[PDB]
């Protein structure tokens, strides 16, 4: 279970607004979500995630969440990104971040009095994926393949992010990237895990856009998908 913690996202924002009491439990299941990270539909999770314990939709701005820009940053700009992992379900897996570069579908996800279809939602997927932010991007960054993938699979792909293998001895699974202190960032079941990591954003300006975060298991069948408001100057 887990989520993206900065910049911060309308979850992050739901749980410290009082509205989401587990923020980490935002999940698209039942799915395949390994090893052809992309290929699940979205449903009604989207690119922001949908809760379904309190019946949670933040592919639609509230007077909690999506109104203004959280953090504003320049094109082509090298940022910290990081997600918060519960210690209890970090299985491992793969994660990574998106920009969609076309303002008019993301412009759909803004407004608070219109709530994107399922469609609308997998038309932004699509974009979200087109723009998917390389972990290679940035110089310097070591990105590695997956310890619970093998060349040949649709998994074998560096642009995203691999967690540590969960059969590590030494700090194994999403919670062994930082290793680091327990309630590092918040989590409502047992506790939270930073796991942090750059991106270099794409050369493109906004006042108000999305960056989707998303993470896939490979032991079981679910993803993990989160938003961020931000702006590009
Ligand atoms: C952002 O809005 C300001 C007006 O408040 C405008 O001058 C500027 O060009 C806008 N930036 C983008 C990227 O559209
Ligand atoms: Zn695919
Ligand atoms: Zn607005
Ligand atoms: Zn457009």
């Amino acid at each position: 279970h887990g989520y993206m913690y900065i910049p911060s996202s309308r979850t992050r924002l739901g749980h410290e607004a009082g509205i989401d009491s587990c923020p980490e439990c935002a999940i698209l299941e039942p799915v395949s979500s390994w090893p052809d990270l992309d290929a699940a539909p979205v449903g009604r999770s989207g690119p922001c995630g949908y809760n379904a314990r309190d019946s949670i939709d933040y592919n639609q701005p509230t007077t909690n969440w999506g109104s203004d820009a959280v953090q504003s940053y320049s094109p082509g700009e090298e940022i910290e990104v990081q997600w918060c992992v519960d210690h209890n379900g970090d299985h491992g897996g793969m994660f990574t971040y998106r920009i969609c570069q076309d303002q008019s579908i993301v412009d759909k996800f803004l407004d608070p009095s219109y709530l994107p279809t399922n469609d609308e939602k997998q038309a932004a997927e699509d974009c979200f994926d087109a723009g998917l932010l390389p972990c290679t991007d940035v110089s310097g960054q070591e990105c590695g393949y997956s310890a619970d993938c093998t060349e040949g699979e649709a998994c074998w792909r560096n642009d995203w992010f691999t967690c540590n293998g969960f059969e590590a001895s030494d700090r194994p699974k999403c919670q062994g990237v930082d290793n680091a202190e327990l309630n590092s960032c918040y989590t409502s079941i047992a506790g939270g895990y930073t796991v942090t990591k750059k991106v270099k954003l794409p050369e493109y300006t906004s006042n108000h856009t999305l960056i989707s975060f998303k993470w896939n298991s490979f032991q079981t069948g679910q993803i993990y998908l989160s938003c961020a408001d931000i702006a590009i100057q």
